[PDB]
C-alpha cells in the first residue's frame, strides 16, 4: 500500500488536486514537525504533504528528525521532495530539473541520525550505508516522466548541501566544482540520510534557480533572483510530481521496500 | 540633482571606522578625545570595551577581538556581539587586522595580504543575526557572499601599501579553520589544492556578519609563518607567530594610520546604499 | 618510566597476557571515560587498557575524558587500534596502515582541553599538528610488522568523518582527490588531545572494506566490517604484543621532553 510523503510540494494543497483533505498536527520523540501534515488523495494515491519552512525557519534549524519521523509514523512508503538549488555547471540551466543521485555534505550543525543515545524509540548505534542515497526506482520514474512532459532534465547530479543561511563565497563555489558537485542547496542533508534510516524510498526533484556565483558575464545569486526564477518555473516541478504520483501508485515495490527495511535493520548495533 | 556645495561656509542637508585588532592605536599620541565604553547587545557582551575617539580627525571605534589579556579561543569569540556593537555605535566601515599562515611561497612572513575571498572550514559558529530568537533581527537572511570584502576599502589599502613601499599582495583567499589547533600537514596540502592562499581562525564569520549589518568590511592579513607544508622550513608554533608579529607589527600600524584619513576623504554614499539594499533584500519574511 | 595506554586493545584483557591485573573506574574534569581502565603489565611493561565504545556513537565518545584519564594514570605513550575503510586499491582489507597524517571532517567535537571552563586547563592552546603521530613509535610498529611478515603500509592519511552514517559515493571520491588513504570515525580528536597532553600517540589502522568508491566491489556495511575484523583481529593483536616490549627497551627522554615542551609552549595564558 503506497503512501507518498511530499516535502516542498509546491501548489499541491489545493481542492482541485488534493481530494479528501485533512490537516493534522503531530508530536514526535524528536519534537514538532515544521508544520501540520496535510493528508489526502492525489490521483487516487494517498499522500501526506509537509511544508519544510512552515508558514519562518532557517535551513540549519529545520527539525529534519521530526519531519521524517512523522512521515514514517503516518505510513509513508515513499518520500518525494522538491528543492531549489544553484547550478555549478554550464549545461544545468536555470529552470532545469536535476534528478540528483549523490550528495556532498558541507553542513556542520545538523543531527543526522535518529539513533542518538537519548530516545527509547531508536536504541543503539546506526551506521547507515550511503553509497546510493536516493531511491533508484523513484528516480527512474521521475526521469521517464520528465521526458514524457518534454522538460529539460538531468538524469544524475551531485548536490552539495551547505550549512547556510549565507550563500557561498566565490572561492567556495569554485572549490565545490572541483570536488565534483553539480548543484548546491541547504536542505538535502540530512533529510536524505534520515529517510534512509527510516527505510523510506526517498527521491529529490532539484530545480536550478541560478548559477551561484562562479560564472563569468553572469549575475550572482540573491534571494530576489531565486524567488523570480522559482515563480517563472515552479509549474514544471508541480506537473512532474503530479504526473509521477500515479506511476508510483501502479509500480511494484515489495522487494525494493523489503531491501530498504533490511538495510536499515542491519545497520544498527545494539 | 544635489551637489554638496559650499557658499560662504553654508551647505544644504559621515564615516566612522570600527577597527578590530588595531595594533597600537589605543595611544594618547594617536587617539584623540579618547573614551571607553562597555556595551550590551542582544547577542551578549562584546569581547571587550569599545574604545572611542578620533584618529587623524576621523571617528574610530577600537575593539580587541580576544579581549584585554587575550583570554578567548577563536571558536568562542562572540562575533555576533562584536559586529552588532560596532553597527549600533554607527560604524560605516570596519577594518580589521589578522595574523595568518602563508600557503604560498611568494607570500613571505611579514607580507601583507589584502584578502578578497574566503573558504569556510569552521564548524561551531553562528553566522547570522537572523537566528529566529531575536526580535531585533526577524526572518531568514541569506546574505550574498560572491564578494565578501568591501572593494573600495581594499583598493585604498592596496594603494596605501604601495605608497609605503611594503610587500603586499592585492588578492588572496583565506581559509578559516575552526581551531584552536593548527592544521595537519595533510590538511595544509589539501587547502593549497582547493585554492587557499593564507590560513587563519577568525575571518569567518566576522566578514559574514558585517555584510548582514550593511557595513563595508575589509581585512589586513599579515603572514607570520608558512603553516606546515614547506620544505627546509620550520613548522608553525605559537612562539613563531608571536615573534613574527612583534618584528612586523609596525607595518599594519603604519598601513592603518595612513589608510584612515583616505577613508575619511573618499565618497561612500552609493557604496553604503548598495550594501544596505543588498542586506535588506536578503531577508525573507512571511 | 614507560607506560602504555592502549585504546581498542583487542583481546589484551586476558590473564595469559595482562599480569598483575587491576580494574579502576575514574572521574575526570571532563567526565567519565568510556569504561574502566584496566591496569597491568604486558611482557613486563606497564599498560593501561581502555575500551573506546565501552554502544556509543563515535560523535558522542568522551575523547577528552579518555585522554585525560590516560594522562592522569601516567601514560607516556598511547597506541590505538582502529578499523577503517580503504580509499586505495593497494590498501587491501586485512592490511595494516601505520597512519602518519589526518584530514578532519568532524563537526561536532571538542578538540581541546583548554575550553575556557576548566581550572585544570587554563588559557588557549594552539597545538601544532605538522606531525600528529609519534614518529619513533610508528617506526617500531613498521619494523615489527615486517618481522611478523604482515602486509603493512608505512604511511597513510586518515580522513575522520563525523558519522554515524557512512560516506556517500561522491564523498568517497572527493576524499581520494584530497589525498586521503583510509577513512574512519574516531582518529580526530583523539590524536589532537593526546598531543595537547604531551603523550606520544600512534595508531594501528586495519582496513576492513573499500568504502564505496570501487568498481566490481560490494559497498561497506556494518556486517562487512564486522566479518573482516573477526577474520583479521589477530594481526593487530600480535603487532601490539610484539611492539610493547620494544617500546619498553627504547630510550624516550628527549622525545618526551620535546613533546612536553611543545604542549607547554602552545598555551596562551
Ligand atoms: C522564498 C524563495 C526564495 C528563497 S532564496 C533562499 C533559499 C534558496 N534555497 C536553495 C538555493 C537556491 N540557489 C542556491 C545557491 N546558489 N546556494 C545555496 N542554496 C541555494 C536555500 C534557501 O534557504
Ligand atoms: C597573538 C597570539 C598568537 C598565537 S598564535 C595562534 C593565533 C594566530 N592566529 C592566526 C594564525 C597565524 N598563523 C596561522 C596558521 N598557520 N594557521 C591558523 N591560524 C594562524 C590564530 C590564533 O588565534
Ligand atoms: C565494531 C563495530 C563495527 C560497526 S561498522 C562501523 C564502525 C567502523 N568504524 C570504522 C570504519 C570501517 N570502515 C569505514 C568506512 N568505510 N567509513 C567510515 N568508518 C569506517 C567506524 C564505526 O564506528
Ligand atoms: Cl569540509
Ligand atoms: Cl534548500
Ligand atoms: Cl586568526
Ligand atoms: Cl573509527
Amino acid at each position: 500500500a503506497v503512501k507518498i510523503g511530499i516535502i516542498g510540494g509546491t501548489g499541491l494543497d489545493d481542492p482541485e488536486i488534493l481530494e479528501g483533505r485533512t490537516e493534522k498536527y503531530v508530536d514526535t520523540p524528536f519534537g514538532k514537525p515544521s508544520d501540520a501534515l496535510i493528508l489526502g488523495k492525489i490521483k487516487n494515491v494517498d499522500c501526506v504533504l509537509l511544508a519544510r519552512h512552515g508558514r519562518t525557519i532557517m535551513p540549519s534549524k529545520v527539525n529534519y528528525q521530526a519531519n521524517i519521523w512523522a512521515l514514517k509514523e503516518e505510513g509513508c512508503t515513499h518520500v518525494i521532495v522538491t528543492t531549489a538549488c544553484g547550478s555549478l555547471r554550464e549545461e544545468i540551466q536555470p529552470g532545469d530539473i536535476v534528478i540528483i543521485d549523490q550528495f556532498i555534505d558541507r553542513t556542520t550543525m545538523r543531527p543526522q541520525s535518529f539513533y542518538d543515545g537519548s530516545h527509547s524509540c531508536a536504541r543503539g548505534v546506526c551506521h547507515i550505508p550511503m553509497a546510493e542515497p536516493f531511491c533508484p526506482k523513484t528516480r527512474e520514474v521521475l526521469i521517464e516522466t520528465a521526458k514524457k512532459l518534454g522538460l529539460r532534465c538531468h538524469s544524475k547530479g551531485t548536490m552539495v548541501t551547505i550549512e547556510g543561511p549565507r550563500f557561498s563565497s566565490r572561492a567556495e563555489s569554485f572549490m565545490f566544482r572541483t570536488w565534483g558537485a553539480d548543484v548546491i542547496n541547504m536542505t538535502t542533508v540530512p533529510e536524505v540520510v534520515l529517510a534512509k534510516e527510516a527505510g523510506i524510498c526517498y527521491a529529490s526533484i532539484a530545480m536550478a534557480t541560478d548559477y551561484d556565483c562562479w560564472k563569468e558575464h553572469e549575475e550572482a545569486v540573491s534571494v530576489d533572483r531565486v524567488l523570480k526564477t522559482l515563480k517563472e518555473n515552479a509549474n514544471k516541478a508541480k506537473s512532474l510530481l503530479l504526473t509521477t504520483i500515479p506511476q508510483i501508485g501502479s509500480t511494484e515495490w515489495s522487494e525494493t521496500l523489503h531491501n530498504l527495511k533490511n538495510m536499515a535493520q542491519f545497520s544498527v548495533l545494539l
